[PDB]
């Protein structure tokens, strides 16, 4: 079902992509609509976050020899240059605040309504899609679209995080103000790779430079001691897919298991897998008889009441990606660590886990990973279920009967498709520099760092 499902999940995305995805006409070229859904709900717009996430997922599938999706990542580019320039209601390219937008319309203009803005995540998801272009078209002889357009491009967005990081702003729900662990995540990220892209095209990011350590000092403060807090200040159990996605959108394939970076098999991020994921079982009717060694349908947060709250396909893809990635490190490593923090994770999987280290040659690594491997099977499996019998899918799927809610052919759930089947292939993205960028500094200040804002033209 899964490599059937990926093909739909490929063009259902051009699908979504202006200006002839057909099911978004009146959309510009480049422009990545939400879902084509105009009313109940209305999610004709285009997202920073979710064109940014899904034009990841194609560079990545364009680099590993996907050549024909070139245009659609060219036009991605174009837009942007566009997209970038727009005054909006956070304000203007000048000061740099209006790239904290949320949302714009399809036509290239703002969303002038009252939102969730600024999402500062935004401009951290904008640079990594394009940096991904940008290494191409260096390892290709394109030096002078490298140089000329994608560095300023990206130049605009560093400069952005570096600016704004220690300011609150909205989470990638669009519903908490303040601070959020898979926006400060991403961002980190973002000015690391966004640094190295700087080097590789005769530049520098000074501001990258500064920056980055002091958000991942900040970002250490998410960890509660047996989960990952989804948000800086909540009265919310902090349990959010927030989490699985900041590890799996910040995963590094040469990346060990580093606690300070929240990789998929570091022992927080898998503790906080097992906290996250069961927040679902007995909230929806949906899991009902299933047991803790077995996947559930999994949802945004356990208070979630949008549409009632309800299991979302790419949450649940989300839990079956982490595992994935983590399948994929310890294999690499060639090894296995069961430690205090993850035992309960372990433990629930393989009923004899124990603390220590096991060596991929060994026998208890073997069972192991032959029970993670069947879990995140299972959430793929539930996402398998709930999907059309043409391979639609929707944004949710409901708590009680599994059927298909809010907006239709949602661009997000195919990309997070696309994802999770790479990575249950062991194909994984370019590396971000995670290796040299876990070092967390003695003590964190709160600060920012001033870079450059400029508009680009394509
Ligand atoms: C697998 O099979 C699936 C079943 O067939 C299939 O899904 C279907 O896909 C078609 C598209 O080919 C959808 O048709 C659209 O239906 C719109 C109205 O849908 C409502 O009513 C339906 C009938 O009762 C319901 O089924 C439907 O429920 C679904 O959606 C809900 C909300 O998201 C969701 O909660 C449900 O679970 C369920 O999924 C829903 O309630 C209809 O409005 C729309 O017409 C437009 O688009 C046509 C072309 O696509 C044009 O011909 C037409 O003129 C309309 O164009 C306007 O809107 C477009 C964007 O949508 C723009 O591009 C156009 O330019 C134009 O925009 C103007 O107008 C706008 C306002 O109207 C305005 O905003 C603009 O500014 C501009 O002025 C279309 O006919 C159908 O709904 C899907 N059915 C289901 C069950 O989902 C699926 O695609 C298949 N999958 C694969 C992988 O192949
Ligand atoms: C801008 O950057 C600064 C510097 O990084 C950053 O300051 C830090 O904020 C965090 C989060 O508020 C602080 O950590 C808190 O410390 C207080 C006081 O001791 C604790 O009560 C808090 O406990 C909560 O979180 C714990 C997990 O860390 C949970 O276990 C617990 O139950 C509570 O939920 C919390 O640890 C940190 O001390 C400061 N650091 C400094 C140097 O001030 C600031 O938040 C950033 N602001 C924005 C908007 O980005
Ligand atoms: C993450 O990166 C730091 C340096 O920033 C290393 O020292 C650490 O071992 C890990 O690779
Ligand atoms: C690892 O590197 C960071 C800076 O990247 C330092 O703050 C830390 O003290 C250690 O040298
Ligand atoms: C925040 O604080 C740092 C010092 O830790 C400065 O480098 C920066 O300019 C800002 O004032
Ligand atoms: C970000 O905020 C710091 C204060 O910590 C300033 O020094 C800097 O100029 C930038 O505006
Ligand atoms: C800042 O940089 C941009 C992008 O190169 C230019 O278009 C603009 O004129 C300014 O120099
Ligand atoms: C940079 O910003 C300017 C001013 O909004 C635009 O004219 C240009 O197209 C680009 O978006
Ligand atoms: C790119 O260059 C044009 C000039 O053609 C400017 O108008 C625009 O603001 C952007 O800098």
């Amino acid at each position: 079902w899964l490599s059937n499902e990926a093909t739909v999940a490929r063009t259902a995305i051009l699908n979504n992509i202006g200006a002839d995805g057909a099911w978004v006409s009146g959309a510009d070229s480049g422009i990545v609509v939400a879902s084509p859904s105009t009313d109940n709900p209305d999610y004709f717009y285009t997202w920073t976050r979710d064109s940014g996430l899904v034009l990841k997922t194609l560079v990545d599938l364009f680099r590993n020899g996907d050549t024909s999706l070139l245009s659609t990542i060219e036009n991605y580019i174009s837009a942007q240059a566009i997209v970038q320039g727009i005054s909006n209601p956070s304000g203007d390219l000048s000061s740099g605040a209006g790239l904290g937008e949320p949302k714009f319309n399809v036509d290239e203009t703002a969303y002038t309504g009252s939102w969730g803005r600024p999402q500062r995540d935004g401009p951290a998801l904008r640079a990594t899609a394009m940096i991904g272009f940008g290494q191409w078209l260096l390892d290709n002889g394109y030096t002078s679209t490298a140089t000329d357009i994608v560095w300023p491009l990206v130049r605009n967005d560093l400069s952005y995080v570096a600016q704004y990081w220690n300011q609150t702003g909205y989470d990638l729900w669009e519903e908490v103000n303040g601070s959020s662990f898979f926006t400060i995540a991403v961002q980190h990220r973002a000015l690391v790779e966004g640094s190295a892209f700087a080097t590789a095209v005769g530049s520098s990011c000074s501001w990258c430079d500064s920056q980055a350590p002091e958000i991942l000092c900040y970002l250490q403060s998410f960890w509660t001691g047996s989960f990952i807090l989804a948000n800086f200040d909540s009265s919310r159990s902090g349990k959010d897919a927030n989490t699985l996605l900041g590890s799996i959108h910040t995963f590094d394939p040469e990346a060990a298991c580093d606690d300070s970076t929240f990789q998929p098999c570091s022992p927080r991020a898998l503790a906080n897998h097992k906290e996250v994921v069961d927040s679902f079982r007995s909230i929806y009717t949906l899991n009902d008889g299933l047991s803790d060694s077995e996947a559930v349908a999994v949802g945004r947060y356990p208070e979630d009441t949008y549409y009632n709250g309800n299991p979302w396909f790419l949450c649940t893809l989300a839990a079956a990606e982490q595992l994935y990635d983590a399948l994929y490190q310890w294999d690499k490593q060639g090894s296995l660590e069961v430690t205090d923090v993850s035992l309960d994770f372990f433990k629930a999987l393989y009923s004899d886990a124990a603390t220590g280290t096991y060596s991929s040659s060994s026998s208890t690594y073997s069972s192991i990973v032959d029970a993670v491997k069947t879990f995140a099977d299972g959430f793929v499996s539930i996402v398998e279920t709930h999907a059309a019998s043409n391979g639609s899918m929707s944004e949710q799927y409901d708590k009680s009967d599994g059927e298909q809610l809010s907006a239709r052919d949602l661009t997000w759930s195919y990309a997070a498709l696309l994802t999770a089947n790479n990575r249950r292939n062991s194909v994984v993205p370019a590396s971000w520099g995670e290796t040299s960028a876990s070092s967390v500094p003695g003590t964190c200040a709160a600060t920012s760092a001033i870079g450059t804002y400029s508009s680009v033209t394509v």
